[PDB]
């Protein structure tokens, strides 16, 4: 079961050479910050396909083992809100590294969108940062500067556009079902 | 048992694919967001289908770790509520994924439909957060924006009718009565 | 024993298809909610036999994870009161589903009365969200909203009548007693 | 021992088809409820010995999870109580039901006598709607409101009468000291 | 051992048909009652003799869950106590039920012995609701009205005279003490 | 070991008929209740003995769940002190019963004293009441009003005198010590 | 190991013989109660050496479960200190007696010493309370009533004489070294 | 393993026999007490040797299941400290005793030197106490009065000379190393 | 599972032999002091990538056993945070190591972002700490003085310039979803 | 493993003789008392080495249960301290002592300083007492009057110096890395 | 795995001898405390070092059981601060020592820095006293005074150059992974 799944020779090893690989441009975001550099980073679910490729759907897992509201400030109808989650990511054989992630809200006068901007953000923060320490592959080449500008010397590629032919179009889906039935 | 079965190469191999696959215009919803254009997400019984298709109706698990009232403001007769919920989804062989979900009710005069409505919308959030991160026909498509702007150049569908004449007519069930007879 | 029973292929899978069927208007009640339009529900009773023809009597089980007063007003001689409960259901592999549930009493003029409403209300709706989950014929059909479309298409039905000349009126169940008796016959 | 012992299919069948049975009107009690209809219930020591001859007297057990007193109030020389109790029901394989159960004590001028009411009274009701579940035979049918037209429609017949020609006059059960003393 | 000694077919069978059994009159007392007619009710000390004939000096047991003074009010040089009592009785096999039991004193001027009273009161009420949950003969026909009214249109008779010749006398056991020794 | 053991038959049986009898004159003792009539009881010490008796010197435990001080009242230089204790009785097989005992100390000058008194006739109040549960033998009978007045149509007999003479005289134990060594 | 040794019939057929045992005049001490008459008790010494001899030095075991300090009062220069303590005492197969005992320290005018007499005689009178529960020889006897009478008949004797001729005068013990190495 | 580890017949028979034996002057010292009372004790050094012996360096154990400081209290540049100590002692065959033992500083100035002079008091106060309850060898003469009457009528002996000449002068140990390399 | 698989004989020779290695100057960066010369540190990208590439993307584990905020203070609209976090570092075979982490914030406006900023450095910061105590090839060299020393006398090279060419592309990674597949 | 490592006939031979042995005067230091006498000590690391060549460096373990600050007094500007510290020191077999140690810092004007001192030397000093118990070897005899006797007729002898031409000069310890590596 | 892996003879006596061994000069450092000694001490990566080559990279591991704040004190724009530690090392046997370190700032005028300095020197500071236990050659002999003026005697040695040709260069090991891969 998960947890007590030892990695084969073979599994482990092309995992351990897949993890060196860094990420394309096709994989990385940016916005300037405010005042300051433009910061790159990685949108969630291209982390969270990059994981479940890496590793199986059933071969990572995570959990949030704390998240904590530091401050709702209200200041002329505006609020301002820091929350920080703390996320523990897990392999099949019980593998796990661990870290923060941050959320921010300022401005808005709905104190709920405001709790909900932050409270969300937190998390996968916590995710992308948590799951970085696996390798290259999960995130932690966007730090290493030499790495950055690297990027910034390639041609700025248009985006992908993605073929919904062979899109899923109904819930029913035989062959995992008929692969589910030789299970019990 | 729940928690232990480990999934045989044959349902690992089929599941693996299956969720790949990005889902179509059948499933996506818009609503108009607070401050901002059409967003795009997935009703809940949806998400709930998919997963039962996708994993067996025992094949997943859901529970709520934590659900907090951030708080219940009276201003100008009505009421602003958040909620977050902590929702962990299990698979059967043990893999897991937590996220956090939100819930919001403003405006409202009733107290408790406003409490109502955030804790439960609180629930359901969490519950498709977290099953996202299993893959993209479980929801991770929804937030990739080059996904979503292919969406928009395909034809406007029409609602599909739903065929109501095989519809369950009595409560009971007889070949799982059958079934269930010879597993003792 | 319970959570550690394996579903047999020949069970798993009439199970499965069986939950995926829609419910036809025999299960559907409805109301005028407060403001607005009429809103489409399962009845406990309903739900629970399903539940139990669904998995058996003895394969599905709940429990009451937790359950708070939200709030008990007090205007004008009437009692507002609001409770969330926690509810989970399990099969008897270990597998489960857990959702909130709502209750509410507004108008009364008996605080008692307004919470035994409130909590116990709660408590059952919480039941029905948690078994919805498990697929339509637990009631996930209800929220889709072509289901309630099409639902309005059937001419409204008649009422079943309930045909009780064949009433339990006993406590005695001698067919379940049978079924646990040992003749106990030795040999001599 | 209790909560591991499997349902044999003999014993399973014949329950399951038991536990779907309408109860008779011989089951049925009626009250005026406060300024409103009357309210049909079934008794407690009827529930009783419906779940002891579905079940066997050693076939299912119940635990108070909680009891909470809502409140003490006095108001004009009367006391008024709320009480609700969390009761779990359990059969000898392990599987379960809880719900909750209220109990309510108006007018009373002795505290005492108002506590003792509801919370007796909670544990009761809870204990009721904990055994519901498992079926009509055991209450499920009480909030049928089409079980209840057909009850209305019911020559209102006698109450029984108890023959109490072989009621127990000792305490000694030879029966049962047989059967003990041949088990060591 | 206790808790896991799962009962045999030939005991089960006696006791459950043993259960059945509705209690004579030398069973039952009565007090009047407040607004109401002549309350039923059975001595504590016959509910243990019941449960020790029925199961065996070692086959049930019960404990206290927990106990609670609900008040201790002063009025008029005089105390008025209320506590509940949760009692939860078990059998070898690990089968139980628990209720609450309900113990008042009221105008005494000793608050010790109101203390006493209520406190005591309420384990044993406790004990004598959890006992009735297993069937008539141990208490549960009490509330049948149809039962009552039966038992009153049965002769009164006086008192059983209590035959003290063969009471013990001695604290030695010599049946138990050989027995005792055998199983060494 | 203790709570791992079960009765053989031959014990079961003779402990199970001994426990039926009564008590002679020789157990009980009597105090006027103050304001009231006559109350009979078994002194403690001759409770011990019967346990011992009954079941052997391993064969029972007993232990305090809880003591508490239900309060220490001064009032015009004296103390009233109530205290109760809860008490588990367990025997070697693992059967118990828990009951509440009560400890009383009113009037006295001295504070230490009270609270000694209350605090340990609480604790042997409470052993007595669990052990009565397992029947006449243990106490039990001291309810039964009828066994009562049948004690009252007994002239009581002179206290029995106390043969001193094979009273043990020095710490060592012959028989016990030959015993002991053998069975290391 | 301790908790866990079944006694054999010999070991257990002794002991349950010898524990009937009444104590004879040597081991019985007397103090006068405050305003009261005679009060015969066993000292701490004594009954330590009875357990020790009764069962074996490994053969029964004691612990605090709780100690309480019920009072610390000054008056006029003076402490007055009652503590209670928790003593429960095991036997090596397991079974066990708890009881509490009580400390007293009134007038000496260090408050240290009022606390420490009092706490180490509340552990010794728990001690002997608890042990007196295993039966005569270990105190039982000395609240018999008829005992304490034919025992005031006795002659009163000299104090017995200690011969320190063969009293250890080294730490070492050849005969237990002896068989502590044979025994690894 | 400590706490595991049985008693042989030899070793058991040789340990029981060795604690009856009272202790020779050697042991025993005397302090002036408040009153004018001789005060006789055994030194902490003595009493840990006497263990060593008896049972081996590895035979018995002993923690601090609790200390607590009762009081710290300063009058006239002088500090007043009582401190007890709940101290368990440990056989390797599982038995155990528990006792509390006192601390006690009055009159110095140094708060801290007060407090550990009680706290260090109290603990080994609380290992004599507990070890006691072993037998006679370990302390439980000392409270015996015809053993103190028997000690002073013994002529007075000088103080023993240590014979230094065999001291240990290096830390390397050959015969344990030798032996301890044979064992792994 | 992991904490559960022992080193073979030469991953641990092949490991410990490696740890020893010194770092080159391409590991190290160096931040100006506040007021002070150069400090020395490793960036934590690197440090991932060394303990990952030291002992697999499965070899070791890292969690955060507690983070806590020392202060959030206002001076004259300027922010100054402190943070500490404990980083728990363990191998495949259980060992580990843990060490504190610090997080700074001193001049920023905006509360949140400082927050952020020492929450986040203080887990890495802690990491890296960790890590270091493994050898000097996962950061134990930045500390030794004379290995500084010698860095400054080495050629000032010129940084990295990565090759994009051979980046991942794709998500999918056929490699490792054969070895995969034939691990079920 | 440790905690869990019985000892061979042979080693608890030797350790137990060896254990008896008495110190030499290189291991006795000695100091003033305030106002108090010459107090005689054994150094912390001298036990440190005594432990470790008594039973091996893996043969003893040593945890401090817990530390308590006392007091932190600021008198004259000067800081006054006081610290306990309870350590517990077991053996590989499971063999354990626990005692208390005091740290006390007087006169320093740092706060910081103080609390090092006393928090440090009660560790080092609760050590020593719970090392002592094992027997006068490891520190017991320090207390022996008659043993500090002989120390002051014996010349007192000279510190004596160490020969460091032996000293380890390299991390690298090849020799154990054969022993270690042939073991995998 | 770690804690439960036996030392072999082998390993152990080399352990044993290599631990005797004094440290040279190139271990030891010197800063002169504000107004009196110059005091010796070890670098935390010497140790470290000296413990991962004395016990093995995976035969050592230390945790934080806990760290403390005892003030921060603010003078005069200076802040002083004062932080313990407490930090546990354990071998792959299970053996384990813990110790208290301290950590000191005074004088900063930087809050942050100040903590952050404290709270890291507290836990090296831990780490090498904890690390010490184990023998002279972890650090035990700095504080013999024999040895520590000694080391004066030794001609002071300047820093031994560090060679940075044979520095690890890239992340990549392809000894371990050779090993590594046959490791499944």
């Amino acid at each position: 079961c998960f947890g007590q799944c030892q990695y084969t020779a073979e599994e482990y090893q092309a995992i351990q050479k897949a993890l060196r690989q860094r990420l394309g441009p096709e994989y990385i975001s940016s916005r300037m910050a405010g005042g300051g550099q433009k910061v790159c980073y990685i949108e969630g679910h291209r982390v969270i396909n990059l994981a479940n490729e890496m590793f199986g759907y059933n071969g990572w897992a995570h959990s949030i083992t704390q998240q904590n509201v530091d401050f709702v400030d209200l200041n002329n109808g505006a609020f301002y809100v820091g929350v920080c989650a703390f996320v523990r990511v897990q392999l099949k054989d019980g593998s796990y590294h661990e870290d923060v992630g941050y959320g921010v809200s300022e401005g808005l006068a709905s104190k709920a969108l405001s709790l909900e901007k932050a409270r969300k953000e937190a998390v996968t923060d916590g995710l992308k940062r948590a799951l970085r320490s696996f390798g290259n592959a999960l995130g932690n080449c966007i730090l290493d500067k030499d790495y950055l500008r690297s990027l910034n010397k390639l041609p700025r590629q248009l985006p992908l556009e993605v073929d919904l032919t062979k899109a899923k179009r109904q819930d029913l889906e035989p062959s995992v079902e008929a692969a589910r039935y030789n299970s019990c």
